[PDB]
């Protein structure tokens, strides 16, 4: 369902959805299984590129989020047009060995030729079995 996120750019993101999660409820991420999200955002520039930058911290420790194709143009119709609305969807296989945590912070940035396209900080994720 639609979930609560904090915007870390200029509110370009209009809606974020995460399969199995809702609003500001703790969003359970079951390690070893597919995690799917979808976000709608308005492009704030004309750009040939769109690159995903992700940061995740578990109980304060930064960790590397492996296996993500950071070229969003591999899944959106680039070049992106200023003012147009894009539907970004991603399904990521959560590694079975990801450490369980009840205190997760994930920052996902999207960057274009001329700066940040979008940015959201998620603080409700919980990694469990």
């Amino acid at each position: 369902d639609q979930v609560d996120v904090k915007d870390c750019a200029n509110n370009e993101i209009k809606k974020v959805m995460v399969d199995g999660c809702h609003g500001s409820d703790p969003c359970i991420i079951h390690r070893g299984k597919p995690f799917t999200l979808e976000a709608l955002f308005d492009a704030n520039q004309n750009t040939k590129t769109a690159k995903i930058e992700i940061k995740a911290s578990l109980d304060g420790l930064e960790i590397d989020v492996p296996g993500i194709d950071t070229n969003a143009c591999h899944f959106m119709k680039c070049p992106l047009v200023k003012g147009q609305q894009y539907d970004a969807k991603y399904t990521w296989n959560v590694p079975k060995i990801a450490p369980k945590s009840e205190n997760v912070v994930v920052t996902v940035k999207l960057v274009g030729d001329n700066g940040v396209l979008a940015c959201a900080i998620a603080t409700h994720a919980k990694i469990r079995d």
